[PDB]
C-alpha cells in the first residue's frame, strides 16, 4: 500500500491518501480580505479536497485552526465554522494563534479525514 | 467504518475515533492560573478522554504542546509532563509557542492516540 | 497491536509506530545558525528517523513546518525543502509562524509518514 496524492507541486500535495486516511495541506483563503469571507473560502477549499479524496465533511477526524489574531477573530471563525459543519458531526479541533505565510491571511485550517 | 465521537457540540467533539485511532481536541486548563496547575489540569482532561475513547496514556502516539510563553514555562511544562507519563512510554512530541483562545491560558495540548 | 518507539527519553520518543503509521517528534536543527543550514539539519534528522522506523521520504503523509520568522525565512525554507523532497512526491504540508523552544531555532518540522 503506497500513498496517493492530489494536486502535487514542488512544495506540497493538496491531499495525500493512505489506508483509509486523508491528510490535507493547510488551506488558505482566496481573495476575501475579511475574517468571515476568508473562513468561508478556506472551508470551501477543504470541502472540495475532501470530495476529490473520497471523503466528506461528516468524516473529518481533526482540524487545527490557525488564526492570525485569535482574540479578534475567534468569534467570527466559530460563526462560519459551526454553520459549515454537518449537524451533530463536529470533528476534533484545536484553535491557536499563528502568523501565516502572508500577513493578509487571517485564517488557515489543516484537516485530517477518513476515506468513505 | 464510520467515525465515532465523544462530547459533541456545535464547534467540536472532544474525541473522534476511527479505525484504531483516537483524535482528541486540544485540551485547555480548568481554573488554575499557574503553569504547573494548568498543565496538571490539561493532562488530567486528556487522561479522561483517552479512557472514554478506549485508549490510555501508554498508547499516545503524538502530542503537540502549545505554550503561551515557551521561554518562561517550558521547564515547568516538562516537570509536570514527565511525571504524568508512564515510565519509558513517552509519545512523539512537538512543543511550540502560540497564543491560545484566552490570554489566561498558558498551555494547550493536542493528542492522537491508539485505541487499545 | 501496541505502539513501538524509537529513541525514548523522559519527555518524548523521536518516533512512535502504530499500524502502518510513523509519528515523528518535531525535529530541530543541529549547530547551524542560518536558515538554510538549519533546514538542512532538520530534514536530515527526519530522513534518519524515517529510515529507523521503516519509512522513507517518498512515504511522508504530512508535515507541519514551524518558522520563527515566516516572512523572513519562508523562501529559504522552500528552497531547501523542494530540493530535499523526492520528485513528484511532496506530502501534505502546513507552514506557520511559531517561536520554538530556543530563540536560536529558526525552523522545526513535525512529520507523520507511512511505514513501507
Amino acid at each position: 500500500m503506497e500513498p496517493t496524492r492530489i494536486a502535487t507541486n514542488d512544495r506540497l500535495s493538496a491531499a495525500v491518501c493512505f489506508d483509509a486516511l486523508v491528510f490535507l495541506s493547510g488551506q488558505v483563503p482566496g481573495q476575501a480580505e475579511d475574517i468571515h469571507g476568508q473562513t468561508r473560502e478556506v472551508l470551501a477549499k477543504i470541502d472540495a479536497l475532501l470530495a476529490e479524496a473520497g471523503s466528506r465533511k461528516e468524516r473529518i477526524l481533526s482540524a487545527t485552526i490557525y488564526l492570525k489574531d485569535i482574540a479578534r477573530d475567534f468569534a467570527a471563525l466559530n460563526e462560519v465554522w459551526t454553520q459549515w459543519l454537518p449537524t451533530g458531526q463536529a470533528p476534533s479541533r484545536t484553535t491557536v494563534q499563528a502568523e501565516l505565510a502572508r500577513p493578509s491571511v487571517l485564517v488557515e485550517i489543516t484537516v485530517v479525514a477518513a476515506r468513505g
